[PDB]
């Protein structure tokens, strides 16, 4: 993977108003901020990589900024942050991962728990939340995922 990131960064803040401020919510969120752990993906690149993840984000899972960029999320899933795509998860239900997979590509907003892995592998029910995301054309680009330990 060789992800591009954007030159200035990104628009978080304006996406969480986004996303406070949407109309018809299928999930309910609550109040949210950069304080908690949250990632941004572009659903226009390669494998949908993280191009940014939160302070909080890095320190629930154990992972450096660096290890994180440019990945898809689903690294998590295992202990030895190995996993690839399409591959049957040992330890992922799999009708959990079909989930988020599928509503990922309909931009349909989902929640879902699910086992995740933290650097020093620490197992850990992950309650992930994921919302599609507008960029300045108005057209969905990012997905933003809250994790919540
Ligand atoms: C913003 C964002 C944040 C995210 N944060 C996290 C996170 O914190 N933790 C995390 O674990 N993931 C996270 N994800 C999810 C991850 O990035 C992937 O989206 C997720 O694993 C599903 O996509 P995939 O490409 O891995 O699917 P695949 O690799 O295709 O795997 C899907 C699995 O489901 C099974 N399956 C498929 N179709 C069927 C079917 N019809 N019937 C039965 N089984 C079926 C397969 O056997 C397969 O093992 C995040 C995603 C986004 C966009």
């Amino acid at each position: 993977m060789h992800t591009l990131y954007a030159p200035g960064g990104y628009d978080i803040m304006g996406y969480l108003i986004q996303i406070m401020n949407r109309p018809n919510p299928q999930v309910e969120l609550g109040p949210v901020d950069t304080s908690c752990a949250l990632v941004l993906c572009d659903l226009k690149q390669k494998d949908t990589p993280v191009v940014y993840a939160s302070e909080a984000f890095l320190y629930m899972t154990g992972y450096s900024n660096a290890e994180v960029l440019g990945r898809n999320c689903r690294f998590l899933q295992s202990p030895d942050g190995m996993v690839k795509p399409k591959s049957t998860r040992k330890y992922v239900d799999s009708n959990t991962i079909n989930t988020m997979r599928k509503a990922i590509d309909r931009n349909a907003e989902v929640q879902v728990e699910v086992v995740n892995f933290k650097k020093n592998g620490q197992r850990f029910v992950n309650f992930l939340t994921m919302i599609p995301v507008r960029d300045e054309t108005g057209e969905y680009r990012y997905s933003m995922g809250f994790q919540c330990e």
